[PDB]
């Protein structure tokens, strides 16, 4: 990594709210994150469309290594670029922190840069199970390829374990992708891990952009040729910020959507934005207001605007405009870490990802886990609804059956074991397919206080705890197994904190105390049929409203066995097309 | 509590940075918290003194119950009024959150409202040991009384356990103080606790405003007659915000102090403030720049400005202007909670505080603890300096000896067991007098990124851990002892998480995993002689600089066996007098 030249984009953007207050744009986008900027860029390709992006943070892509270098991952946490949202006290009786980016590019500023794609069956379920017409793998694959420009791996990258299936990578898109390569010798552990699991009959070197992410592979990252993080601002704003029809207001928060009443429901006419209950401004949209503030916030903006569950709104003292199941169905994953020291021979760079299916994760407990899936769905659905994770047991059962189908019938990756080397055998791992459903709701009426109860309800579903415990056990087992054993130089985490012969039950206890949110919450404004409990339709329009869409990570109706940037970019592009279709239909 | 109609002070304050950018004020106060507002109010009593307060947050005193009602304590955590600073990963390998207020009044907006005063010997040591002229109990007692307007407890409050030594309470000051009374029947547990410890020879009903806070008493709160939290904005800004010479810029952060080089060192000439590396402005001070951004932030502002330890500034890429031990010596306390359910008879409202001295805290381990204090000071001092908590072992040993003196010779309260009732026997407790010394340093040069390493170094000193373990055991033991037993309905925390017969060693392991910061960090810019490692002198001037003072919680050179609002108000008043003395000397 070399700190190259960075355009000071911020100095050409707006930071004075009085410059936009009371103005009228075609579209107002709340949140200049992944989806917000993608859509902003696509909308402003048409010179007649004036778009205002209101972003809480600022331009941070020129911050140097802490943002630009993928290898500095994590150092930005705790800075002003980290939203650092606080959850309610979780199952272990501690609040947890939600990492999320604050600044143009949102969480793409601070993420791990892992570039993989969901399983075809997961995206197909959006159309086939959730009724979202056109949201299927074939369509999304095209949009996902359209978003990226992949570079093929070098010889050393291939030898380290990379495997590139050229049919799955777009080569002409906006977001560059390629193998992370920090200049260090390649650790042999990625290959060792592949050799270990391939001896168990686990697929290896499947290209994770191809539709069936399974087994152990090295992955692409969203890095340019200079190994610079291609956050969404760099990809979509940097090239386009001089467009006169694209206005970016930084340092300001959208608090609520402004509506006018029509015969066909509330029509969004603008937003109230600002920084405080007494420092806020109205700004108007001729066409639509697009919420792209991230899955933790977009539901809140709706609730602050009077759209949400009456029970939530009443408690918050917000007059209800529309009853919609906003802020429920939220699905984040639980992450645990199993870390071991690698021998000197195992030193070097490299990450490998193991997308373990149901049986690989559960191993000898597979039969028992299968029995639970086959018999407890109704009970789990009832309990999830009872704790406020969802509102319609029948509709939730559909989701559970969908996940069950994936896990037992479709060989979908259940757990992701993310291995980092750099002198260790470090596994960050998470059960990808939670049965728990969480909630994210406002607690009071002033949007600028941002008083919310963000409750992912981790491990309130027993299967998620078992799944995480089994995945964690698997990481430990894999580390001192087969070819991996050669490089194993002692476990440090849990290390002495958990007996080496730990059973699934002991791992469960350990995991309950030592997990963190995966910070990949989705489905807080679920895009699914209204009858299934959706908040937004297939064009991301909030049901019962006009001129209002939620276009971010709040809308995926399911978790995916993948890193979400790819699908979110594809989703943002698809939604931009829908918005533009509507624009064209108004003359 | 009853929500009354509140004045919208925010609308009369500044939120546009362009309105102050480039102006010259007499004084610029970075941080409109407890000390910042107190000083700003005192300085602007003189109509010719133009003061600018730059506050990161806004006016929040009219937010309703979440701020105004002391009984809503903690609901504000996680909102925009909570700084929610992240520490580095602590001894338990978890980062922890630092609650701190963000808005006019700072942490007085979100605090527990406990109004108690330090021990006379602790304040006397500032002058006697640390060499800070005029900083002694007699002087501070008067200043502390001048800040407050106390109400005597009612008959019911007295019968519940209140006790007042009228000679210690100011009755004409600005911050009202009185018994919290939420209208509920008084729990009998405060009296039961007093009866329990009084059987053991522990003092009860000592007035904790009188100089020797010891034993179990009920305490005053900073509440007006309407039971409204008297935060510092309410007390000092609300009455005075129409002053034409008092300008408050909200929503902006001071990032660094601007200096002009003189013969006698750097002269502060103003500050750079704003919200981002590319969105910031300069504003100038004719007289002085006063840092009052809180003990977690003032040291950082100095470091961002080039004042601090070379090793820190080099790592952060900040050119050093002055080498001073900024951001070390930091002392926060560790808090643990021992919570038990109370029988129905113990129901009701009421808080009681046990200021436990050394022997009461350690009980049977007293002899062993005393041995540690008598023999390990030098070792601890070396180890504290080695881990970066301080820079001069000899000077640190002075602090250690001072603390040892307090504990062993002066009967100073060593641990505070803060009891809440309301259906429980809930003890939040902390060792008040830490031997550990933490650090708080910038990690990079952009102030607006706020990339820092806030490291309280909790439990890196063995005595602190022992002290916290012993205090925690004491809380458990007291709960089911003597008169307390009647109301004891079973422990819930640690409850099953720690065996009921837990030894001190088992408590230590427990405490290590289950503690939180007390959020009372002081001494990050210690007010002590330069030779002892001071950052500011007895008039709060940063050594080696002109026109620059640190006037907040960063400056107390020692922890105090008390809630700090009282002493911080007293300190701010004393510092205001020092500032005005200098103002007068410049014509
Ligand atoms: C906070 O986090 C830090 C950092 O992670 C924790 O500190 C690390 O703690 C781990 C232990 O949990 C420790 O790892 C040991 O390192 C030793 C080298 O100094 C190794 O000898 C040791 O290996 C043995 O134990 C492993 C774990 O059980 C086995 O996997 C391994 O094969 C080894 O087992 C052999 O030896 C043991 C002797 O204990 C014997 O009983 C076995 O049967 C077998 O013969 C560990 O790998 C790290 O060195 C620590 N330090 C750092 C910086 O990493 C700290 O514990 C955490 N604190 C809390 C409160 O959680
Ligand atoms: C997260 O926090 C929640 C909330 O605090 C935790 O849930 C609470 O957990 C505690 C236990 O740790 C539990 O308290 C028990 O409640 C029971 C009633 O429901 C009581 O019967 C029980 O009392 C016995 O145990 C206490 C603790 O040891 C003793 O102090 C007490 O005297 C009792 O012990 C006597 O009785 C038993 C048999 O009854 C005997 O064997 C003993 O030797 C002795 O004679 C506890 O008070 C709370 O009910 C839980 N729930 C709530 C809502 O508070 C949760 O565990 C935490 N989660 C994690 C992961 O840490
Ligand atoms: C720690 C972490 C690691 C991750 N690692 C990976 C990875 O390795 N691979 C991967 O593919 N994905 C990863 N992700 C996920 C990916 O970054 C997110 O899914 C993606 O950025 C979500 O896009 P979005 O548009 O939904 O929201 P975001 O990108 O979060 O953007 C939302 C934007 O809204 C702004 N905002 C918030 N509130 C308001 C308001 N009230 N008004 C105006 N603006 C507001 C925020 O500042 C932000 O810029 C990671 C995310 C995190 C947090
Ligand atoms: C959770 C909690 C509970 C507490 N309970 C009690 C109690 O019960 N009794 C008691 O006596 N004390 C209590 N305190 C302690 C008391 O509230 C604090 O000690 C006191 O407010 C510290 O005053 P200060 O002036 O140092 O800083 P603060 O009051 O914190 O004020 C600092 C101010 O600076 C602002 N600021 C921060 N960074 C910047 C920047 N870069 N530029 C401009 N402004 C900035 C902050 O927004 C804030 O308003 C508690 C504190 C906390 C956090
Ligand atoms: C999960 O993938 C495994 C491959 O790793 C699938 O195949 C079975 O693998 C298990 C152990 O890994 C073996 O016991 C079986 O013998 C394998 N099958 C055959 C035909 O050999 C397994 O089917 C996948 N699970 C699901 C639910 O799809
Ligand atoms: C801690 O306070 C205890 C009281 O709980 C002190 O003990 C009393 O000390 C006085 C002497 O000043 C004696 O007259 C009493 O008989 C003592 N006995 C007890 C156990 O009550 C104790 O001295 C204090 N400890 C320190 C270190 O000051
Ligand atoms: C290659 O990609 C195609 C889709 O284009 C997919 O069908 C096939 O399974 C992929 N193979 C591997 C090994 O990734
Ligand atoms: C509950 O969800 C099921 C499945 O979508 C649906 O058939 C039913 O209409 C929903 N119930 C109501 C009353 O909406
Ligand atoms: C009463 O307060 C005075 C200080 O004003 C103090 O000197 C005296 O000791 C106090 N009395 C008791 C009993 O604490
Ligand atoms: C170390 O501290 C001691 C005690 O204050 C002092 O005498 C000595 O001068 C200090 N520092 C230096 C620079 O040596």
């Amino acid at each position: 990594y070399l700190p190259a030249q960075q355009i000071d984009v911020q100095s050409s953007l707006l930071s004075d709210p009085s410059k936009v207050a009371g103005k009228t744009y075609d579209y107002i986008i709340a949140g200049g994150g992944l989806t917000g900027l993608t859509v902003a860029a696509k909308l402003t390709e048409n010179p007649k469309i004036k778009v205002l992006v209101i972003e809480k943070g600022f331009y941070e892509s020129n911050d140097g290594a802490i943002i630009e270098d993928p290898n500095a991952y994590g150092q930005i946490f705790g800075t002003t670029v980290d939203q650092n949202y606080l959850t309610v006290p979780l199952i272990n009786n501690r609040t947890n922190n939600i990492k999320a980016g604050k600044g143009l590019g949102g969480s793409t500023l601070i993420n791990g840069d892992s570039w993989t794609r969901p399983d075809k069956v997961q995206i197909d379920s959006w159309e086939k199970v959730f009724g979202m017409e056109g949201w299927n793998w074939d369509n999304m694959f095209e949009y996902m390829k359209k978003a990226e420009a992949a570079r093929t791996p070098t010889a050393a990258q291939l030898a380290a374990g990379h495997s590139f299936n050229a049919t799955c990578h777009g080569t002409n898109g906006t977001v560059q992708s390629g193998a992370r390569d920090n200049g260090q010798p390649w650790s042999p552990i990625m290959k060792a891990l592949m050799n270990t699991v391939s001896a168990l009959g686990v697929p290896v070197q499947q290209d994770f952009l191809c539709g069936h992410p399974r087994g152990v592979s090295m992955i692409m990252n969203n890095l340019d040729e200079n190994q610079v993080r291609v956050d969404a601002a760099r990809a979509w704003l940097l090239p386009n910020y001089q467009r006169s029809n694209l206005e970016i207001l930084t340092g300001q928060m959208v608090g609520k959507v402004l509506f006018k009443q029509t015969a066909s429901g509330p029509q969004a006419v603008g937003v109230n934005f600002g920084t405080n209950k007494a420092v806020n401004f109205d700004v108007f949209a001729k066409h639509e207001v697009l919420l792209a503030a991230g899955s933790a916030i977009s539901p809140l903006i709706l609730e602050y605007s009077g759209i949400g569950l009456k029970s939530v709104l009443d408690q918050a003292n917000v007059t209800q405009l529309l009853d919609l199941p906003v802020g429920i169905n939220m699905q984040d994953q639980t992450t645990t870490t199993v870390s071991s020291r690698a021998s000197s021979a195992g030193a070097g760079q490299g990450q490998a990802v193991f997308f373990a299916n149901f049986t690989e994760t559960f191993g000898d407990y597979a039969p028992q886990a299968r029995d639970l899936l086959n018999t407890k769905l109704d009970q789990w659905a009832e309990e999830t609804v009872a704790r406020g994770g969802f509102h319609n047991v029948t509709a939730l059962k559909v989701q559970y059956e969908n996940y069950r189908n994936w896990l037992l019938d479709e060989d979908v990756a259940f757990a992701e074991l993310f291995m980092d080397t750099e002198g260790k055998i470090n596994f960050d791992l998470w059960d990808l397919i939670p049965f728990t459903r969480g909630s994210v709701h406002i607690l009071s009426s002033d949007p600028y206080l941002w008083q919310f109860a963000n409750d992912p309800k981790f491990f309130l579903n027993e299967f998620d705890l078992l799944g995480q415990a089994a995945a964690s056990k698997l990481a430990r087992d894999l580390t001192s197994q087969g070819a991996m054993k050669e490089y194993f130089a002692g476990e440090t985490l849990p290390g002495y904190n958990l007996v080496q012969n730990a059973t699934l039950s002991q791992w469960s206890d350990y995991v309950l105390q030592n997990f963190r949110p995966n910070w990949h919450a989705v489905s807080s404004c679920s895009m699914m049929s209204r009858e299934l409990g959706g908040v937004v339709d297939a064009t991301a329009k909030v049901y019962g409203t006009q001129g209002l869409r939620v276009i971010d990570g709040s809308i995926p109706p399911t978790q995916v066995s993948s890193h979400v940037m790819t699908i979110f970019y594809g989703m943002a592009l698809k939604v931009a097309d829908a918005i533009l279709d509507d624009y064209a239909k108004s003359a």
